[PDB]
């Protein structure tokens, strides 16, 4: 499940398509716990493309429901991120994920 809660401003028309590369300042958060990832540290704003399953599913579908300039707030259920597996050492199994996401894309 993906549940968008948008911090408003953007344009409401510019949506990503297939094979397009988008620029995201993602900022993870575990529920009732501290951070686990950011791109604000590295200042390397994570140019990835759409439809190649490179990111996880819950992060991928939430970028499709955003526009240029928007600043969403994802909430990924465990079944679409790691919840049976668990990333070893960083994300425990059966974990709910939160993502502060800004989309200032190109293309």
């Amino acid at each position: 499940g993906v549940e968008i809660e948008t911090i408003s401003p953007g344009d409401g028309r510019t949506f990503p398509k297939k094979g397009q590369t988008c620029v995201v300042h993602y900022t993870g958060m575990l529920q009732n716990g501290k951070k686990f990832d950011s791109s604000r540290d590295r200042n390397k704003p994570f140019k990835f493309r759409i439809g190649k399953q490179e990111v996880i599913k819950g992060f991928e579908e939430g970028a499709a429901q955003m526009s240029l300039g928007q600043r969403a707030k994802l909430t990924c259920t465990p079944d679409v991120a790691y919840g049976a597996t668990g990333h070893p050492g960083v994300i425990p199994p059966n974990a709910t994920l939160i993502f502060d996401v800004e989309l200032l894309n190109l293309e």
